[PDB]
């Protein structure tokens, strides 16, 4: 009899519980896109999630496209997310960064010398962006050489070799949502014609050689990937998802990772009509453990572990308002409600200060 409080076994971790906290961006870094003390302080209050996975985290410069996100490319981010992982270690916690780069969403403004956002393909998002001067319109990103590939390859690498030196348990490769590597996933934003577009191989190249290379640092074990099979955030869709998302859940069983993790679009029934993609098609390809998140509750969680659909139930949301949410899911207790106003920016107020049960 398992459920959502049967501890589990993730490589060399011991997990107390099958509660992950969700990497949930909150926009709060200091100068630099530096972690600070308050950071610390909030994932250490989560401590008791069988496992954090920490917010989106901009593996190089270019790779950021919000203000005010964190990065693991600098030593002094290094340090900065040091504190971070000396709380949720001293609270008997684990936890994992999640590696970012989101390619075109993002701004001149937030880049290098105010240069071009990189993409597979020269494809403008739509509408505005946010900016330090308010919301601007987006522009066209620049298509990526075949020759510079290697390149985004290596900073993930060296992202993942400050994450190591910034003492977390693992990381966790951000391939949803239509960022970078996203991008790359899916016909909608690839329309390459070299090796890195085309047919499905050609699309999974990009999500397969950064797995490769942040593999060379970390125990395999230590490394999860993160899909969003049908999402329709920042304009990322694929014309086949069944096809690609089944082909690349495949695909990554070469690696040994630590899991796939799976973000349930919660509008996609809705949109489609019906369920393009199941989650049982990529439980039946993954052969290792699989995190599911979207919309889960206590009920739902204990369903989807006892019917062996997956191992490890998500939540972001709900580990916004409730910093203990793995005792309040365990005991019934009433839940804080989430403060949308504050999710992103700011400081303490809808951060730190949602109380305890
Ligand atoms: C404020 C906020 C920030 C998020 N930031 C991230 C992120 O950094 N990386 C990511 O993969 N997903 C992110 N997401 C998506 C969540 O991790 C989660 O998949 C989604 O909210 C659905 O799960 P839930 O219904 O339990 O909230 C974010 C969602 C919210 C509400
Ligand atoms: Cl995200």
């Amino acid at each position: 009899n398992i459920n959502l409080f049967s501890s589990y076994q993730l490589g060399e971790l011991e997990l107390p519980n099958r509660i992950v906290m969700a990497p949930l961006t909150r926009s709060r870094a200091g100068e630099g896109n530096v972690p600070h003390q308050l950071n610390a302080i909030y994932y250490g209050q989560r401590a008791s999630a069988g496992l954090i996975i920490a917010e989106a985290t901009q593996v190089t410069p270019q790779g950021q496209g919000y203000p005010h996100t964190p990065g693991i490319h600098s030593p002094e981010q290094v340090a900065g997310w040091k504190l971070v992982t000396d709380t949720v270690h001293q609270q008997g916690g684990r936890i994992f960064l999640q590696l970012w780069h989101v390619g075109r969403i993002s701004h001149p403004d937030l880049q290098p010398d105010g240069g071009l956002p990189v993409a597979p393909s020269a494809i403008a998002p739509k509408g505005e962006v946010l900016t330090y001067e308010g919301k601007k319109p987006y522009v066209t990103p620049r298509a990526l050489d075949t020759s510079e590939i290697p390149a985004i390859v290596e900073q993930y690498r060296q992202g993942a070799a400050n994450a190591l030196a910034a003492g977390f348990d693992g990381v966790e490769i951000h391939a949803a949502n239509g960022y970078l590597i996203d991008q790359f996933l899916r016909d909608g934003t690839n329309q390459r014609t070299d090796e890195y577009g085309g047919a499905i191989e050609n699309r999974a190249r990009l999500l397969l050689e950064v797995t490769e290379a942040i593999t060379s640092v970390w125990d395999s074990q230590r490394v999860g990937v993160r899909l969003s099979p049908l999402t329709t955030l920042n304009g990322c869709v694929d014309s086949h998802p069944l096809e690609t998302f089944g082909y690349v859940a495949q695909a990554l069983n070469r690696f040994n990772l630590s899991y796939l993790h799976i973000f349930e679009a919660i509008d996609a029934d809705i949109r489609h009509g019906g369920t393009v993609v199941p989650t049982s098609h990529l439980r039946d390809r993954f052969t290792g453990t699989l995190i599911v998140n979207g919309g889960y509750t206590r009920e739902k969680g204990d369903t989807v572990i006892a019917n062996k659909a997956a191992d490890l139930v998500a939540f972001g949301t709900l580990f916004i308002s409730n910093p203990d949410l793995p005792e309040r899911l365990e005991v019934n207790a009433p839940l804080n409600q989430a403060k949308p106003t504050t999710f992103y920016g700011g400081g303490e107020k809808g951060y730190t200060d949602y109380p305890f049960l």
